[PDB]
């Protein structure tokens, strides 16, 4: 590549894997969202929460792909594996699964940042810090907040799950 | 002081102690507010309530400091002791601690008013009446109202604490 | 903490100490500001300068406290020690004391950044860089500029101090 | 008087004397203001300062006269003695004379408040507190501030007096 400069093949490959992770997360949130739109689940506020997150993760993947091209790397796409569950249980179960998912994305971000630091790639480090690391920390705090409120509420579970959907989401 | 007139050294000293009390209360409310912002507490309406009060108490201290200078007294600052607790328990526990705190501020206000009356300092008495005594009485009534509603609600405690935060605060 | 990830206990503790430092600085600027509001000092522009800084330092402490909660650390508050002086002398003396104070805050920021780098905590490093390090450098440059102008002016000290307050502050 | 209630003859008489004091102060400020409008003094900002105060004192006297009628007392007017000086010297001399004058008004206000308290006349006490006592304290603080700045400036007296008039008044 005529433009490629200070961009290691290790970072290029790790960026492609992170793209796959973000598209996988988007797919998981798509499944979470439509599960809560089932007539026998019917928690529209929970559906909207996860569908919003599906779009966020997809836009994350696109920003990584744009940056890959800006640095002169080459995007490589792999199969997207299906979400880990077909049915997601209660709002509590779903929010726990979502926190687990975001923490695995955050760890991938941190690992890629460590690689960029080891390769002395400051543009990559700045890119992750500006557009991903703070967003992950804020999102995980929000999900933690939600988890705590769901748990406080489902100590009469049906009533609690309805009130959280109506008054928080 | 060229401007000092009818302003006793006893009142000057008591004003400085009241400034310390108001800054201490501000600090306590700062700790109360961020406790309820913890991910394992997560009651944003309670956090906002106490953070608003932290600002009110700080503005109280500043008004006392401005008046101290207007009368020709000299502000003297002392160490600010840390809040009495590191963790504040439930919304009920926190609102009880807050009422206790405001009643101690109110008693300090009343004692300073009694001193000004004993020293025949009508400007001081009017200053306390216009800017502090009514505000304390209104605030304590509001906290009493909140206490009663929290108590009525936590007769299913988790559900009650969530509903109060969502629908009152 | 359910949300805590890549956040060492050493950083958590250093963040709490930085919160104490910023609240102490806020308290110092409160004392500086009201000193210049004394009827026998009467430099309103200097009072406004330091009172503005008291608010900035308080907002700094609050941003650190918010970030502490976002990462899953636990805020711990300690006694706030009183400012180092009761009377601050001339505008020159006060601006020297203020520069000394800001450089000690800056050094604490730099030490915390070094700790985060040693712990491979890029979210912390980015947080300090975005919200604190540039603000400190700009503020210290401004105080240096002010110091130089005060010094040029007080080579007829009373006249110089009045003109600086009227025409710069 | 059909309407007179809880209004002692001692308070009625003291209100009439305070009216004379306020009209005398108004007259003094009229003389101060036009002295600084002399072509051989020519400090227009000082002239405007004292002429503003002449109007304030006149409005004070009118408010006392209105209150006298509201309580059913009878206004009695006496000769107004001329100001104590024909020429007022420098801005420094004039501001010292003005502070002396305001402190004598303040002491008269405080004495009348003490009389009302001794006569258990709360309407009188409230009237003085709302409309006079705070205004006097603020005005005396401002004059103290001005005095300090004039003194700092006239440590090159002609230049100092010009700069104060131009940049403060």
């Amino acid at each position: 590549s005529q433009i490629r400069q200070n961009y290691s093949t290790e970072v290029e490959a790790a960026v492609n894997r992170l793209v796959n992770l973000y598209l996988r997360a988007s797919y998981t949130y798509l499944s979470l969202g439509f599960y809560f739109d089932r007539d026998d689940v019917a928690l529209e506020g929970v559906c909207h929460f996860f569908r919003e997150l599906a779009e966020e993760k997809r836009e994350g993947a696109e920003r990584l792909l744009k940056m890959q091209n800006q640095r002169g790397g080459r995007a490589l796409f792999q199969d997207l594996q299906k979400p880990s569950q077909d049915e997601w249980g209660t709002t509590l179960d779903a929010m726990k699964a979502a926190i687990v998912l975001e923490k695995s994305l955050n760890q991938a971000l941190l690992d890629l940042h460590a690689l960029g630091s080891a390769q002395a790639d400051p543009h990559l480090c700045d890119f992750l810090e500006s557009h991903f690391l703070d967003e992950e920390v804020k999102l995980i705090k929000k999900m933690g907040d939600h988890l705590t409120n769901i748990q406080r509420l489902v100590g009469q579970a049906g009533l609690g799950e309805y009130l959280f959907e109506r008054l928080t989401l």
